[PDB]
């Protein structure tokens, strides 16, 4: 039995981590706490409102007499909440400060004036490294945050380190790659590419890597961090599955059982050039950790997912990700 | 680059301070505008003899002020970022005021900075303590940082902030991470100051713990020197060690000072305190030293005996900031 806080948890990966947690452990509950803003998306969780284990809180993280009060109440903490869109980051930093560093920031500041005791996770993102055109980088590497977002994120990942110590908390921090998987939004690459393709559209590739890590087994790598990990420790999270963009499409029609015809080279783009690699030997090693799914395992309960569920994608997509040629305009 | 107006934040604290003192003396036609709020660490008194100089102006602001800073950053051909809150025990008892001047302070002068003058020359100061511990060997720019208290994970923040600003909005700027800083005006509360006050008076001298905490000790203008260095010619999304290669034991440096002065070192007594200090903080300086040819002026034998015939000369400065503590 544990209870457990799981902000952000009406997102992508919060509620494939709510889901999961709910049905492999009997005994646990969840209280989730999501303002519902960008990347919000209520029906992820729909089936479960009702079940005595859940409960949904729709607040700020940055609240604090709201978040002190959730936070006396539980064992645990798994930190999911962020403002994460990179364009929208440049042009209005000061969400993310915000939500990405005054939230943290205000977690962090409930956890240690009501319940240092609490158990707590703070999910965090491959990008605070930038970039590497050779190797991966470690948990032992210097940050190298190339936008406000993967800035923010950053910030917040110094003042966890911070209060850890000053405090005494138990307090983990883990950083993941690319995740794809069941209730992701519709114009991110995976989901566009099999929508688009069920419907015969070209897909287009700009000019001809990036690890790509299934929902469900950062989701594992979580719950083992959460439930082993070692406190004042950072966890990367990686499958070891870079790929390009031509590669996960030509992996994604075949899946579907189809040919490459879809496939559209079109001219090339900027800002698509940059190359993000983890070494996720410590978790390997101290938590043992592996992934439990292939990317084509992975891929293939994508293309399961989306096909049989047009009920959630269907009223997120627009015209862009419909568009014959959207290359184009 | 001469002509150079400079916007300096956090000047009338202890390094703001010897810095603007150092760069109106070495520089005849360089400008500079303070900008302090007067908090912790504050000392007017630090620029009474050139507060009315030409060439200097004080204004009385926060950095997070974002309509007062932003005329400001506007004017000015470059930007030496030290205000911050940097007492590790106040840190510990309220982080707030630490995540406003340290975090949202420095955020909103990146702010200013990319919004009315993305080109100028920005210098980020930071702290040895944003590493945190290191048992052997010393910390490269290239590792990863582990601060151990409010105060230094704020400025680590920050640090990150800046990084992400600069490469986002093409701005130039360089970050600096230095090592204890010791010389003319640092408050009396500080290990050297103390211990020089104390012994001055045959009082006996507090270590604190075992005073077996290893610390890098940099004589201030040797600091300043390295910061003026970045500043001229320090390359943008480059942060900068600076040390001096002069790593005491606390215990170590009192008695130094003892001996410099003719006092035993029977007046050392052992008090405890403990919290979210760190055993040995160490950087490896190398880069500023082959890029830009930083090297320390002074050794701290002579930086010492320079430090301890300024405080024995200066009772005016320090009388009124010693407590009855
Ligand atoms: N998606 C990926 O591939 C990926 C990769 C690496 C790291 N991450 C990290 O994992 C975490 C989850 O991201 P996601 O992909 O599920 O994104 P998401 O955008 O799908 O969902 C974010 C959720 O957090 C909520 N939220 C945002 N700010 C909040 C605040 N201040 N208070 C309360 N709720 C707030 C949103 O309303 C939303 O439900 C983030 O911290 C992100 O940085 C994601
Ligand atoms: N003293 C050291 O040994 C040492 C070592 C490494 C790094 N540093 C760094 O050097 C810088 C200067 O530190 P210092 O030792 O002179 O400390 P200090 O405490 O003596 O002075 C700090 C100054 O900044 C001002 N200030 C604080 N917050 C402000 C805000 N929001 N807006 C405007 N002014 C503000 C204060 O009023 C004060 O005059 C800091 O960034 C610190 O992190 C100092």
């Amino acid at each position: 039995s544990m209870k457990l806080l799981v902000t952000g948890g009406m997102g992508f990966i919060g509620s494939n981590f709510i889901r999961y947690i709910l049905e492999k452990h009997p005994d646990w509950e969840v209280i989730n706490i999501d303002k519902l803003g960008y990347g919000s998306n209520p029906a992820n969780l729909k089936d479960l409102e009702d079940d005595p284990r859940y409960t949904f809180v729709k607040g700020d993280v940055a609240d604090y007499e709201l978040v002190k009060e959730l936070v006396r109440k539980v064992d645990g903490v798994v930190h999911l909440a962020a403002e994460s869109h990179v364009d929208r980051s440049i042009s209005s930093p000061e969400i993310f400060l915000h939500s990405n560093v005054i939230g943290t920031y205000t977690l962090l500041e409930s956890i240690r004036r009501e319940n240092p005791e609490v158990r707590f996770v703070h999910v965090s993102t491959d990008e605070v490294y930038g970039d590497i055109l050779k190797g991966s980088f470690t948990e032992n590497d210097r940050l190298m945050p190339s936008s406000p977002y993967s800035a923010t994120k950053a910030a917040s990942d110094m003042l966890v380190l911070g209060w850890t110590r000053t405090y005494n908390l138990n307090a983990s921090i883990t950083r993941c790659t690319n995740n794809y998987g069941p209730y992701q939004f519709p114009e991110k690459l995976i989901p566009k590419t099999i929508i688009r393709a069920s419907l015969g559209l070209k897909i287009p590739i700009y000019g001809t890597v990036r690890d790509w890590l299934y929902v469900e087994d950062h989701v594992r790598a979580i719950e083992l961090v959460l439930l082993k990990g070692e406190s004042r420790e950072i966890y990367n999270i990686s499958a070891g599955e870079e790929k390009t963009n031509l590669e996960v499409v030509k992996i994604i029609l075949r899946l579907m059982g189809k040919g490459e015809e879809l496939i559209e080279l079109v001219e090339d783009r900027p800002g698509h050039d940059l190359r993000y690699s983890l070494d996720s030997w410590k978790i390997t090693r101290d938590l043992k950790w592996r992934p439990k799914y292939t990317f084509d395992e992975g891929i293939k309960k994508t293309i399961d997912w989306y096909l049989k569920n047009e009920w959630w994608w269907k009223p997120l997509v627009d015209e862009r990700i419909l568009h014959p040629t959207p290359w184009k305009l």
